[PDB]
């Protein structure tokens, strides 16, 4: 209904204007959020309420027109995702471009076009083939007319041939909020909401998994919080998530799926019947909260009874390795047997043991087994020094 209808990802090189731009449409000013982050991937999601001026038929995010006073009409709710850092956004976008319908690249223009990270994010935009780009050429009032329009060239250039080859650039200050109803009605001209076919099999990758119920008759079963991808979910549905519960078999690890109700959904601020994708979900359930508690069930998948896609204890990746450019160590080396890799899948993270090499593929053991479907695009990251660094994806092969 009234829940955020697509996610837009905020791209572009770190101090060019992600956040303060999202935070000029969320208008948040103030404030934490810290707690619907993602914890498996550095990620989190802020809605604002897209509206239009009847008066003067300029856009804006605010139930009060900022230009003329007058109150706007409701047009659409949609969630932003903007991450802390770099390889952060890059990680999400391999692992889960299901999570992202279009984005947002911010170009600083006081800043040489062009910089390795807005490199590196429409490397990343161009392999999951999101073309639903719109780039805003920041800071905008720090430049002359003469450096605007050389920055505008530039630009172009950058684009000509890539999945953002369409996008409007538009000039804006995200500080100020100047130009910024023209960028609002660009997310509505070039984001559009996919239209998306409700009966497809529901799935839902969950983020988040936490137990309600305070410190310390509203024992509350425990809690799932995520990203509905495919279909759609209705309070009295039953789930089951996959890999489900650890238990411990002959001094080992295995996974039970587990099978539970719906009894609440929130989404966009409040309680609803039914949710879809776009913008997070809070799904309130029967399940035992101790099951829940601190995060233990993130990562995992949500569908329907018999509807969901296989598990896998290791994978057969069909390897595409990245052409790095961002402190030198920039050339990848090739992954050799018994190199233990950090994957990130969906939702899912875990780290895997390579156990054999084969013509652009690897086969691994994974360490925690992982729920998603054949084809689906796996985030491959190597441990460089003391930290994990992204170094390409791979597609999950029977
Ligand atoms: N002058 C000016 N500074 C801006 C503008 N937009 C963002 N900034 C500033 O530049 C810095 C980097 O911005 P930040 O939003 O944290 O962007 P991020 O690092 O891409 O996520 C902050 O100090 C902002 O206040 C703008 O339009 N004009
Ligand atoms: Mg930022
Ligand atoms: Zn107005």
């Amino acid at each position: 209904s009234r829940q955020a209808e697509v996610n837009i990802g905020m791209v572009g090189h770190v101090d060019h204007g992600k956040t303060t731009l999202t935070k000029a449409l969320t208008g948040v000013w103030t404030d934490s959020e810290e707690l619907r982050r993602g914890i498996t991937i550095k990620i989190g999601f802020a809605d604002a309420e897209i509206r239009r001026c009847p008066n003067c038929g300029r856009y804006s995010t605010s139930p009060v027109c900022p230009y003329c006073g007058h109150e706007t009409e409701f047009v659409r709710r949609v969630s932003f995702i903007d991450a802390p850092g770099h390889e952060a956004l890059m990680t999400t976008m391999l692992a889960g471009a299901s999570l992202m319908d279009g984005a947002i690249l911010v170009i600083a223009a006081n800043e040489p076009c062009p910089r390795p990270q807005t490199r590196e994010h429409l490397m990343a935009l161009q392999i999951i083939g999101q073309k639903n780009i719109i780039i805003a050429q920041n800071k905008i009032e720090l430049v002359d007319k003469e450096k605007a329009l050389e920055n505008y060239r530039q630009i172009k250039e950058f684009i000509e041939g890539t999945v953002a080859e369409n996008a409007p650039i538009i000039p804006i200050s995200a500080l100020h909020g100047a130009n910024i109803d023209v960028l609002v009605k660009a997310i509505e001209d070039f984001i559009p909401t996919p239209k998306r076919d409700p009966n497809k099999p529901p799935k839902m990758l969950v983020l988040r998994s936490f137990d309600v119920n305070k410190p310390g008759e509203k024992l509350v079963g425990g809690v799932l919080g995520g990203s509905i991808v495919q279909g759609k979910l209705k309070v009295g549905d039953e789930i089951e998530i996959r890999p489900g519960v650890p238990y411990e078999e002959h001094g080992r690890i295995k996974y039970e799926p587990i099978t539970t109700e719906i009894v609440s959904l929130q989404a966009g601020g409040q309680f609803v019947e039914e949710a879809y994708p776009g913008g997070l979900v809070g799904v309130g359930t029967k399940l035992d909260p101790y099951l829940t508690k601190g995060d233990l069930m993130a990562g995992n998948v949500v569908g329907k009874p018999g509807k969901l896609p296989p598990v896998w204890d290791s994978l057969r990746l069909e390897v595409h390795l990245l052409e790095r450019v961002v402190e030198q160590e920039l050339k990848v080396e090739p992954i050799k047997r018994k190199e233990v890799l950090l994957l990130n899948v969906g939702t899912a993270r875990t780290m895997g043991l390579v156990t054999g090499l084969g013509k652009d593929e690897i086969e691994v053991k994974l360490q925690i087994p992982v729920c998603a479907e054949p084809g689906d695009r796996v985030a491959i990251s190597r441990q460089i020094g003391s930290r994990w660094r992204l170094i390409g994806y791979g597609i999950i092969k029977e």
